[PDB]
């Protein structure tokens, strides 16, 4: 029982620290203001696919018996919160793309605030793998 623990704990802490990775980076673009906006859209494309992979590692686990009912309900929250951030990543690349190609003020306003959401999901993601590895941590 304690070794499927360490194995789940050592994925949290992966996921952690993408999550703390991808706060980062997404403050130094809204740093930027747009900058090029092909930075922002090539950027969220592919933090979309690191927290694609996150949500199918908890799916797998989730499949898995005798997890702690308290610990299952956090695994599921956190999926459930990186598959809302997938689709933001989604609509902040789509708005940096409308304003690269076309210089837009709108797709630029646009992009800002599906940027400013992806970070707000960002934080909160960060913080449920947070309390999610520290509840396995007291399970050890």
């Amino acid at each position: 029982e304690e070794e499927e623990l360490e194995e789940l704990a050592k994925e949290l802490e992966k996921i952690l620290r993408d999550e703390e990775g991808h706060l980062r980076k997404l403050k130094e673009a809204l740093a930027e203001g747009l900058g090029d906006a092909e930075e922002a859209a090539e950027l969220f494309r592919a933090e979309s696919i690191d927290e694609m992979k996150h949500a199918e590692e908890l799916a797998k686990l989730l499949k898995k018996g005798g997890l702690d009912p308290e610990l299952r309900e956090l695994l599921e929250e956190l999926a459930e919160l990186e598959l809302v951030a997938i689709n933001q990543y989604r609509e902040a690349a789509e708005a940096a793309a409308e304003a690269a190609e076309n210089g837009s003020e709108e797709a630029r306003a646009a992009a800002r605030e599906a940027l400013e959401e992806a970070l707000a999901l960002e934080l909160d993601g960060a913080k449920l793998a947070r309390a999610a590895l520290e509840a396995v941590e007291k399970l050890l």
